[PDB]
């Protein structure tokens, strides 16, 4: 009952999204190697996936992909990881999201497309690598 360690924080943090979130190094490939559920999300709807482009932690990024990581998933507000990493800047690891073949053309609750977010934010080189 040690996968029990689905274990949550109040806002559905787990220690996956955690360990993106905060790019610590090893506990993603622990908990991954420990067979964590890669797709977990918090209250937010987000992946590690999505914490992960938000704060750029590319490392990150490349291992949850490598290892079943939905590329395309969208969060409540229907913002996938790349959609977030434009948003934020994550130049380094939008490269890698498009890299990887990520949908550029999905966009979030309010018809945005993830170049809209860059654009608008002024994240002008995460524009171009859009385009």
């Amino acid at each position: 009952r040690a996968t029990d360690l689905d274990a949550r924080m109040h806002d559905g943090t787990t220690p996956l999204i955690l360990a993106a979130r905060l790019a610590l190094e090893g506990m993603l490939e622990d908990l991954i190697n420990s067979h964590a559920d890669v797709n977990a999300v918090d209250d937010l709807g987000k992946s590690a996936l999505h914490w992960a482009a938000a704060v750029n932690n590319v490392d990150a990024a490349v291992v949850l992909l490598k290892n079943g990581a939905n590329k395309d998933m969208q969060n409540n507000k229907e913002e996938t990881p790349l959609f977030l990493a434009a948003r934020e800047g994550s130049y380094e690891t939008a490269k890698v999201l498009l890299d990887h073949f990520a949908n550029r053309d999905i966009t979030d609750h309010m018809d945005r497309l993830p170049r809209d977010i860059a654009q608008e934010r002024m994240h002008h080189d995460i524009v171009r690598l859009l385009d």
